[PDB]
């Protein structure tokens, strides 16, 4: 209740100026995987955090934000090079959208089958981005926590707000397992998942890319469960 439905999109008002879009993907036999992103209104623009799955779907985002926002979209940060989260950068570009990622995330993406961003962002060594690399970027606050689901994922807090984006690093804290794969790094995710805790010491809304908002227990129970598998 009191979600907007656009298209296959479902949008979810966090705060007067944030709300968290979701898309889904089927997966023959086991039905719709959700995945969200943000979209920030900030003064006379709207950012976005991630795409959607798929090009298609990012453009019902964006025709979603002309029709109940109706402010330009300036730019774009994504959050790591897998579809969820860069399915749609195509969409994007042909929008005129300024993207941005990881240098990580832009290097991957061809070998993944994906569109890079236009724009590399890098990282100073205590995980905060680089200023020069993330000009305008209003109130995200990008932070790199180390390799945990991914080597390239990033996060990004909201300023002025309660919210931080977790990205795929963070999981709910109902979550069974972490899912990780071959590309986690087992031995320093506890602590990347910590160092994002640290980062955004008073956000008391977690967004996450594959559940609903969690409170800050969701940073604690994902370290837990990466603690396991080191
Ligand atoms: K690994
Ligand atoms: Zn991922
Ligand atoms: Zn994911």
């Amino acid at each position: 209740t009191g979600d907007q439905r656009f298209g296959d999109l479902v949008f979810r008002q966090l705060a007067p100026n944030v709300w968290q879009h979701t898309s889904y993907l089927d997966m023959p036999g086991f039905g719709a995987v959700a995945s969200n992103g943000l979209i920030v209104r900030d003064g006379g623009r709207v950012l976005l955090v991630d795409t959607a799955w798929t090009d298609d779907q990012t453009a019902q985002i964006l025709n979603w934000i002309k029709q109940e926002i109706n402010l330009p979209v300036a730019l774009a940060v994504v959050t790591h090079a897998h579809q969820d989260k860069m399915g749609g950068m195509d969409a994007l570009h042909a929008a005129g959208i300024a993207t941005y990622a990881n240098a990580l995330s832009n290097q991957l993406a061809p070998q993944e089958g994906l569109v890079a961003a236009q724009h590399s962002l890098t990282f100073a060594a205590n995980g905060w981005v680089e200023p020069a690399t993330a000009p305008n970027f209003g109130p995200l606050k990008v932070f790199y926590p180390g390799p945990g689901h991914t080597s390239d994922n990033i996060t990004v807090g909201i300023d002025g707000t309660d919210i931080a984006f977790g990205g795929c690093l963070i999981k709910d804290s109902k979550a069974k397992s972490l899912g990780n794969l071959g590309d986690a790094d087992t031995e320093h995710y506890a602590a990347s998942a910590r160092a994002f805790g640290a980062a955004f010491p008073k956000a008391s809304m977690i967004v996450m890319s594959h559940s609903a908002p969690d409170s800050r227990a969701a940073i604690t129970h994902t370290a837990r469960m990466a603690d396991k598998l080191r």
